[PDB]
């Protein structure tokens, strides 16, 4: 399940972003989906109409875990378009019309210069929170505990963050 990344988001793609947060241990902020205890992942969201990725990364990161006490240590050079198979394609790609085809997401690195007590994984939206449980695992560890759908994505993010990890 490879990707395309590309330093420039191609025609028709869900411009989104991801945020890689590492603590004083050089680990990564892992969070599980309020349903799957084995599905660990780091914060991530989608860029607004005309907003920057880095900013979207930072903000999305907050709105999802409340984590604000952090600084950028690095950023991914290219993007990341996780296209879906021929089956999901018709349910996703063609689900946009005839221009889209996947999801282009750029990731960023961040240092948690605060306290864990800020991570509530909650959210007042009337629907439900984002993550049910979070932890501090290593980069290669997070990729293990994370979901396949994001392992290769995060993996490519780590490779970029190698000179920083």
């Amino acid at each position: 399940g490879p990707l395309g990344s590309m330093d420039s988001p191609p025609e028709g793609y869900r411009r989104n972003v991801g945020i890689c947060l590492m603590n004083n241990d050089k680990k990564i902020f892992a969070a599980s989906r309020l349903d799957i205890p084995d599905a660990w992942q780091m914060p991530q969201g989608g860029i607004d109409e005309g907003e920057d990725p880095r900013n979207a990364a930072i903000r999305e990161l907050r709105e999802e875990t409340g984590v604000t006490s952090a600084e950028v240590i690095a950023e991914v050079p290219y993007w990341l378009t996780y296209d879906f198979p021929p089956k999901v394609r018709e349910k996703l790609n063609i689900q946009w019309g005839s221009d889209w085809k996947g999801q282009a997401q750029k990731w960023f690195l961040f240092k948690f210069t605060g306290q864990d007590q800020e991570i509530n994984l909650l959210g007042d939206g009337s629907e439900k929170p984002e993550f049910g449980e979070w932890s501090w695992v290593t980069p290669e560890q997070l990729i293990d505990l994370t979901v396949e759908f994001k392992k290769p994505v995060y993996k490519e993010v780590l490779s970029v963050f190698a000179p920083h990890l």
